[PDB]
């Protein structure tokens, strides 16, 4: 049986799987956050990608599509018929919640909408281009990527062309209004239940809480320090997908190694579904040396009582 | 911003974009024709060719290919593997509904199939040739140009050579059986939805109807006076493609000018998608002086109430 492994990466070498930025810290879940159900950064230990998870950092919270309408009520709004990230048509009958990569939380995502026209004009051997600041609200009835359509807003009011293809590059949040990182959008609107979701995850043992890989992401304006917590770094998603090592129990015991001594600084349960819990009474950053890294030690079971940290 | 313009052409100088004949009249749409979706003569005001539209009159309802079979069930039938109009292989993965130029309506198209053999015979410094009357039905399961094949019929029964290249020059309809100018063929047959179609067009304002450029095309036999209505003259397609002027709103207000006075005889909405509507309660020819011509006056919006005509 192919042994299960983690890649060998320090905190400074880990990428967030829910927003395309570097990890800032490990962080234990607050008391009020007992269960979560994010859809990016979801992969079982045996290498099954789930939810809206795909392999590339450049796909996380990104999308592609075609501008299909410029709204006159508010000349700052445009409807986009989305595609898959590779540009191919999105088939809503596919067994996924929404096109892979789309945002998996409620918020006002800020980035750039870039448009390169599909054909050249006589006299020009390259296509025309225009790009602009844009906001993508994910908490409204207009965010229906599973129905093939998302609505965006710009600050400019007549420089996206209808029927030309777009790419959205996420940067951060526009503001913290309506930001709830743990509320999954209604990908097909209110008449339809989300389908094919990655399952909820939670500690099942008293005294345990979730261990997150956290990034503090940009904010275009206002006060705030918004956090995006992921269950697995993108590199672990990528590694498990490559390896497809069979899971021998429901819980992999992992230890954070200090390579100067070879000793464990703390231990965690890495559950088969692809998330970790720790025995901790506090919600706070987990301070570790820059050179430390997680290592798989052994398959255990769900009754294992972790050493407090 | 490059200003949008029309060419300066009278009715007698306009070419149909859906059949390779001269325009006979302008004609307002019947009450039963509220929406259409033709695929030739499709071009946005900013110069994006759409559907099966190409630039040359000689391509409209024409095709090229190779005879690949002579049928014995009915010795009057031949299968043709079609190419692009320039003779290059047709790639069915290309983002178009069918090779550019093919007929975009249901009917029995009459023309000449001409065959010039690919190599010379010893003793002859030029290739052998044969041409014959032919009919191309576009409404049957045998019309599958997007799958690379069209079936034709002749009156002669052994004078097209298998494996030699053909050119179809359209002339008119054979008869009016199965003629419906507004039903788009199933370019890839019944198992496949048409792809990459130019969109449907319709008035969106009460009292308005479509304004067509109409030709009465030849009929090989029987009773009839068949009309082909196009949304844009071929010269407007060609001009918009050359100019690629950005569209400043969804509707260009155009006026039909009487040059003897400089005054407008009527006005129309020229929509961004490339079609016109007028405020009219009747469906009939629009009688104008031979010297009149359309002129772009201003960008307006979709709420503009046209003067009745």
């Amino acid at each position: 049986t192919k042994p299960f492994t983690l890649p060998i990466l320090t905190l400074g070498e880990l990428s967030n799987s829910r927003f395309p930025v570097s990890i800032d810290q490990m962080y234990t879940s607050p008391n009020e956050i007992i269960s979560v159900q994010c859809q990016n950064g979801r992969c079982t230990l045996d290498g099954e990608l789930q939810g809206t998870t795909q392999l590339q950092v450049s796909g996380i919270c990104a999308f592609k599509g075609e501008v299909t309408a410029h709204l006159h009520d508010n000349d700052h709004l445009y409807n986009v018929t989305i595609t898959n990230l590779n540009g191919s048509p999105f088939d809503p009958s596919e067994d996924i919640p929404a096109p892979l990569g789309v945002p998996d939380f409620q918020g006002r995502v800020f980035g750039i909408i870039s448009q390169r026209d599909k054909h050249n004009s006589p006299g020009h051997n390259e296509p025309a281009n225009r790009g602009h600041d844009a906001v993508v609200p994910t908490y409204t009835a207009q965010y229906t990527p599973k129905l093939g359509q998302i609505q965006i807003g710009t600050w400019q009011t007549d420089d996206l062309t209808v029927n030309q293809p777009v790419k959205f590059t996420p940067v951060g949040l526009n503001d913290t209004e309506h930001f709830n990182q743990w509320v999954v959008p209604r990908y097909a609107g209110a008449l339809n239940l989300n389908t094919n979701l990655a399952p909820s995850v939670a500690p099942v043992f008293p005294g345990e809480r979730l261990l997150f890989f956290r990034s503090y992401i940009p904010l275009k304006g206002g006060y705030g320090n918004p956090a995006i917590d992921c269950l697995l770094p993108q590199e672990w998603v990528q590694h498990f997908y490559q390896e497809a090592a069979p899971s021998m129990s429901e819980v992999a015991l992992v230890r954070y190694i200090n390579p100067d001594t070879g000793r464990a600084l703390f231990e965690a349960k890495l559950h088969r579904a692809g998330f970790m819990t720790v025995s901790s009474n506090t919600s706070a950053p987990v301070v570790v040396p820059a050179n430390g890294y997680f290592r798989f030690d052994s398959w255990v079971n769900q009754f294992y009582s972790l050493a407090p940290m």
